[PDB]
């Protein structure tokens, strides 16, 4: 699975899962060009989901993409590989297209550590694995040469998505495996990473404006750099104060800002921003058109 | 504010047949009683919390609990979570089984605010009337509890009453006790025990305990009784062992030398945790030789 992907926010009504917000924020990616759609990843606060819950929402999507050729890329990255195997194992038996799959956090695993804890997942399932790097948040990284050799050991894993601000370790990877499939996980350098052959975002900044971040991701894939770079400079203002606080707190206070959803609504320990950064939230989003439904 | 301080231990949980070998915890806990230690943290990072079950953690508090009855020792259990339901959750079955306090790890993975790092807490310390220690390692979490973030909730909420810092940053401790001096200032950083304890720390939670309690113990005591010489020296000895037990992620290292030591049956991890580099087994077996262990 590659192209424009959307991790989904995951809206809650009174300490509940909205499902039907999140089924309508579903079609809202579709009928704007979007590609797949990653259900409770980071983004959809998979820390704070219970187990039931994190297997309904992947439900809800299947069960949306369902006749449309958007896919499911499911969130199933766990910090204790039993629990990681068992996801990969729900998504492919309620049809997820595919898995994303995080590096553990907190634990901080070896590469040899990580290196096993993905082939147990590769091989518990059928469907494709991608794997995902974001040590800011988990606290270990992926090296280049573990990738590498997941990616040509396990049959399923077929990439990367890529969340470390490091470019030089996106050429470092596309030089010495080429037919890997590099994902960006940082909205503010999606084009930087598609013109070094990423194939596919995953992105944050799509949940508000997925007609930019697919028409971007779309132009890159079909080597217009120069109308990709436009629209990834455009965004930049945007891309960047979608982290002005810890990722999904300003996506979600957009999202609400914008009537896209009824409650700006957390679980702790994720909660409102500040007034002043709700306050420049709302400012750069007024210099962009939002879709609506 | 009722405190829990001293010589403390971060268990490791010991798996046999991937099963965690109960028997064998508590053989462990009583090797930590009766070598001087004045508190035992079950199922923290060294006790491999993220792979446990839910059930296996409360097992292991019980085990803790168990065990350290009739004695001084306290139990401050392991009851950290990145999700505040469940850290309140865990703080709720802590007290209610017999915990003297909890400690609770900051969030991990979903990097909340400070703003959200204090609702986090202040709904574990509203929930219990036990003590709460917290525990800033941004090394594993990906966020740090700020020092006004710490002070705020140690004056905010009656039993939160200190902090264990693994975050290598002696200003900071500095900065902690300059600014609320009430607080237990408690070492999570083994390697820099001693400097911690010098400056006003009052304890230690530390992985090295689990291979050399009674060393751990005579620096904590000589430190709180101001034999700083007596203490640094402890610390200063220590310091190979201290470095080596983080050759690779805790607690692969400090299982392997208690694997070494025959103090445990099997070196057994959960995955993604997995034994260390043969090179690395041979430098952690090196290192140990310097030490006298202490055996059942
Ligand atoms: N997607 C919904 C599940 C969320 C579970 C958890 N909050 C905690 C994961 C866990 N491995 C649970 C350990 C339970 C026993 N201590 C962890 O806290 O590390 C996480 O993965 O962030
Ligand atoms: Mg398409
Ligand atoms: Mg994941
Ligand atoms: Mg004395």
């Amino acid at each position: 699975i590659i192209g424009a992907m959307t991790a989904l926010i995951t809206p809650f009504k009174n300490g509940k899962v909205d499902e039907q917000s999140y089924a309508r924020l579903i079609k809202r990616q579709i009928e704007n060009g979007i590609d797949a759609v990653v259900p409770v990843g980071t983004t959809g606060e998979s820390a704070t989901l219970t187990h039931e819950e994190h297997r309904t929402c992947i439900e809800i999507a299947v069960e949306t993409c369902k006749g449309t050729k958007v896919k499911v890329l499911a969130g199933a990255g766990s910090n204790a590989t039993h629990q990681a195997v068992g996801l990969a194992k729900f998504a492919k038996e309620h049809g997820a297209d595919g898995i994303l799959s995080v590096a553990p956090y907190y634990n901080k695993p070896t590469q040899q550590g990580l290196y096993e804890h993905y082939k147990a997942i590769a091989q518990s399932v059928d469907i494709p694995v991608l794997l995902y790097n974001v040590p800011g948040r988990t606290g270990c990284e992926i090296s280049t040469d573990t990738i590498i050799k997941l990616f040509r050991d396990c049959e399923n894993i077929y990439g990367v998505k890529e969340a470390s601000g490091n470019i030089d370790k996106c050429v470092d990877l596309l030089a010495h495996e080429p037919r890997m499939m590099l994902i960006s996980g940082e909205d503010a350098i999606n084009y930087p990473i598609l013109s070094n052959g990423g194939k596919g975002v995953i992105s944050v900044t799509s949940n508000l404006l997925p007609d930019m971040i697919s028409a971007l991701t779309h132009f890159a894939l079909d080597e217009n750099y120069k109308e990709a770079k436009k629209i990834n400079d455009e965004l930049y203002n945007i891309n960047k104060i979608l982290f002005c606080e810890s990722n999904p707190i300003p996506i979600k206070t957009a999202m609400y800002l914008a009537g896209l959803i009824e409650s700006l609504e957390f679980r702790l320990p994720l909660c409102s921003p500040s007034k002043e950064n709700f306050a420049k939230i709302e400012e750069v989003m007024k210099k962009y058109k939002i879709k609506g439904f």
